[PDB]
């Protein structure tokens, strides 16, 4: 049983969440079953993924067989930037919303700032690999997500991989209607975002961090490249603890009141991954974790970087 972060809306957000991303079909039903029996409420999805069509089978599964009610699950999806324009947003929508076989969301995201190419070729690109860009803007997908809320499909909105400019643009756009819960962005020792997180949290919006264990599964992954998980730093507040590395690098966020959603569908890990709320690092330990901080992504996404909306040129 995690805990919750308390959203502007009162809504509650368990702290810890099952991710999805790159969760095969044929394993993520399972996934998501073993993780609801393991004490998860907190899914993280997106249209992208492209198996949300499973999740919702595996949701439907545990509803319909007593092992948890609708309301005390939170299940969060993400808006992909071929949909910006409007039409297209309800579209999209839909389009998860059945797939996941739910009357609703309790958060929906725009899941980058910048705008692609309309249409559903998901990864438009040019011959080198370079994103093609859209002229609609993540103001007019809000200004379609916004509707969503009005109709009671979605209980609040949020953003993911935004930085502080692209919120501040946000909240000071004229006529705004509702306010983002959340801001979903890579975070772990290597990239603490001291100066985001303390930003949303000035506003009222929580930090959902992504990739928390380095997302050592990422394609295009190099073996220079850091690795959290086996970092003999990190492994050293694991054996203090007689804990995983996994176990530290989640209980890292929980303690600083961010939200983490690690990836996994190995039972075992999925079981592993919420272990976590019978031990505590300690605040000499916590200053240790963020000492490591190298501003590294894993997710840099460079074949965007030409577009207007790259949220990962600016400090914070
Ligand atoms: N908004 C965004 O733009 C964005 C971007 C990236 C990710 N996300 C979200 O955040 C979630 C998590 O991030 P992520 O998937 O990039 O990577 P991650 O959770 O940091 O790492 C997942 C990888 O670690 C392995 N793993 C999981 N638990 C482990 C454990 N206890 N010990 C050792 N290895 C373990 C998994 O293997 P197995 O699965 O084989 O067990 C998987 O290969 C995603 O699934 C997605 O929901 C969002
Ligand atoms: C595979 O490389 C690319 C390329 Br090329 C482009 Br263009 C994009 Br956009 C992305 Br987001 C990726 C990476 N990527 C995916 O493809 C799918 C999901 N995610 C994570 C997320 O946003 O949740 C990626 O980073």
């Amino acid at each position: 049983m995690a805990t919750f972060v308390e959203l502007s809306t009162k809504a509650k957000m368990p702290i810890v969440g099952l991710g999805t991303w790159k969760s095969p079909l044929g394993k993520v039903k399972e996934a998501v079953k073993v993780a609801i029996d393991a004490g998860y409420r907190h899914i993280d999805c997106a249209y992208v993924y492209q198996n949300e069509h499973e999740v919702g089978e595996a949701i439907q599964e545990k509803i319909q067989e007593k092992a948890v009610k609708r309301e005390d699950l939170f299940i969060v999806s993400k808006l992909w930037p071929t949909f910006f324009e409007r039409p297209l947003v309800r579209k999209a929508f839909e389009k998860t919303l059945k797939d996941l076989k739910l009357s609703y969301l309790d958060v929906y995201l725009i899941h980058w700032p910048q705008g692609f190419k309309s249409g559903d070729d998901l990864f438009p690109r040019d011959d080198k690999g370079n994103a093609i860009g859209g002229k609609a803007t993540f103001l007019d997908a809000w200004e379609a997500m916004e509707e969503l809320v009005d109709e009671g499909l979605v209980k609040a909105l949020g953003v993911s991989n935004f930085s502080h400019f692209q919120i501040e643009k946000l909240l000071n756009k004229p006529g705004l209607k509702y306010k983002p819960v959340t801001n979903q962005v890579e975070c772990h020792p290597y990239l603490t975002q001291e100066k985001l997180i303390q930003y949303c949290h000035s506003k009222g919006i929580t930090v959902t961090a992504y990739s928390p264990l380095g997302s050592p599964d990422r394609p295009w992954a190099k073996p220079e490249d850091p690795s959290l998980l086996e970092d003999p730093k990190i492994k050293e507040i694991a054996a203090k603890h007689k804990k995983t590395a996994a176990q530290v690098l989640i209980r890292f966020h929980i303690q600083r009141n961010v939200i983490v959603i690690p990836k996994s569908v190995t039972p075992a890990r999925i079981v592993e991954n919420i272990q976590v709320f019978d031990f505590k690092l300690s605040d000499e330990e916590m200053a240790t974790i963020l000492s490591f901080n190298r501003n590294w992504r894993a997710c840099n996404l460079l074949q965007s970087s030409h577009l207007e909306d790259y949220p990962f040129n600016a400090e914070y």
